[PDB]
């Protein structure tokens, strides 16, 4: 078996193997690459998301999220308090601000140290889930908004067509904003491109080990364990790198910066977070060997994670008996 260690591999994909998208993905994981849950995927020299980024300062984020913490240090939880709208140069010279800036550092193991010695004394600002993309549309490979639809790709293994639709998403971040841990909705894959500013450190559990991950999470989060038997769904729970090596809990890290995409695997659990300004683009996607993990895919029925309609004709086709008990919930 390939990669039996389920470490984050790295691919350099010369300009003719970016052509074809699926076949790439399927040759990642022929080496093995989905066993760690995260991929790293630097394209060839010779490829451009767009001409520049100088054009992107009108884009407007209407919901800016602070993220207060509670907790400890290496085990919180965030929750999303909702700011004013603004614009995304207003975004970057908030985030630029001495109240926001990223600190001093040597280097990106400096500031991962800062980070989890110190996230929860402060409340960064993000903008999260904004619909559109920043990919030029003369851009044809691994342009985030063309790619096949989960939809599609459903009809095409199973033979039934649904309704729903599948775009990408803008994240603006800054200086400590955080992504707790979890797997995507129905466990698919997701694409991230980071189009621009500051890196973003992730953490990943293989695919494999995930229910060890989630037994430390009822462990650590005992009442929200309680309340709803998926409670990872809820995006709320941070567990540390010195936490999780402490409960032996099997995980990588990588560190990705502008211009280079990451793959998230079905059922890889990640969290992270980002370094400074930035500014990603992310959707998620199918391929034949998701089916598998999303006939599978825990949900959360208690209310809180609240998810497009398009996720309605996923566990309506493939979870039919958990549908109306997941219907309640949304
Ligand atoms: N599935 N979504 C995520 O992993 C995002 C983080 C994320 C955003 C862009 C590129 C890579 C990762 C998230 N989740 N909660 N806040 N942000
Ligand atoms: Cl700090
Ligand atoms: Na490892
Ligand atoms: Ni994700
Ligand atoms: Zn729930």
């Amino acid at each position: 078996a390939q990669n039996p260690n389920c470490n984050i591999m790295i691919f350099h994909p010369t300009k003719e193997e970016f052509n074809d998208f699926d076949k790439y993905i399927a040759y990642m994981e022929s080496q093995g690459a989905h066993r760690a849950g995260l991929a790293k995927i630097i394209p060839p020299k010779e490829w451009k998301a767009r001409e520049t980024y100088d054009n992107i300062s009108e884009i407007l984020i209407a919901t800016p999220l602070q993220q207060v913490a509670s907790g400890r240090a290496g085990v919180f939880t965030q929750y999303h308090k909702k700011k004013k709208a603004m614009t995304v140069g207003e975004y970057r010279h908030l985030a630029n601000s001495k109240k926001y800036q990223t600190p001093p550092h040597q280097n990106f193991e400096d500031l991962e140290r800062k980070y989890w010695k110190n996230r929860i004394y402060n409340s960064p600002i993000y903008g999260a889930d904004i619909s559109g993309s920043l990919f030029d549309e003369n851009t044809k490979q691994w342009n985030l908004g063309h790619l096949g639809t989960i939809q599609d790709l459903l009809e095409k293994e199973c033979g039934v067509v649904i309704e729903g639709v599948n775009t990408p998403y803008l994240y603006f971040g800054m200086w400590k904003t955080t992504f707790a841990w979890h797997t995507e909705d129905m466990d698919l894959y997701s694409i991230n491109y980071l189009h621009l500013g500051e890196p973003k450190t992730w953490y990943v559990v293989p695919p494999e080990h995930g229910q060890r991950l989630e037994r430390l999470a009822r462990e650590l989060f005992p009442g929200s364990s309680r309340g709803c038997g998926a409670f990872l769904r809820h995006k709320v729970a941070l567990i540390s790198p010195t936490v999780l090596k402490e409960n032996g809990i099997p995980f990588n890290r990588i560190t990705q910066e502008a211009g280079e995409f990451m793959v998230t695997f079905p059922y890889g659990y990640h969290a992270g977070f980002n370094h400074g300004f930035n500014c990603a683009e992310a959707i998620n996607f199918a391929t034949p060997r998701w089916i598998d993990y999303g006939k599978m895919a825990s949900q959360c029925s208690c209310g809180e994670a609240r998810v497009t309609f398009s996720m309605d004709a996923f566990v309506r086709i493939l979870q039919p008996e958990r549908y109306d008990l997941w219907k309640r919930g949304q």
